[PDB]
């Protein structure tokens, strides 16, 4: 119910360690990159701030790394499932919101 609400805070909620601002991996810093050349307005969430939710979200996504990219609530990938989302398909982030 946590996650739910959390992964469901915004139509593209990115989790990530450090804010995209400042981020804090490599990986977390290219995905915040290719949501923002694509004009993607998202939310956010740094699992560095607790270690209950992000044990609990890899459990909830299936996945087992950071960062994870959700879009209407579903989970999409990590860096490397939306690059290749994107080779498949240049409007990937398009597609996955609509409805």
């Amino acid at each position: 119910a946590r996650l739910t609400k959390l992964v469901n805070a915004a139509p593209v909620m990115l989790f990530m360690k450090g804010s995209p601002s400042e981020p804090k991996c490599g990986f977390s810093r290219q995905l915040v990159g290719i949501l923002r050349e694509h004009q993607v307005r998202f939310g956010f969430f740094d699992i560095l701030r607790d270690e209950s939710v992000r044990q609990n979200l890899k459990k909830f996504s299936e996945w087992p790394t950071f960062p994870q990219l959700y879009i209407n609530g579903e989970f999409q990938g990590g860096l490397d499932i939306i690059k290749e989302s994107l080779e498949e398909d240049p409007d990937f982030l398009q597609h996955a919101l609509q409805s």
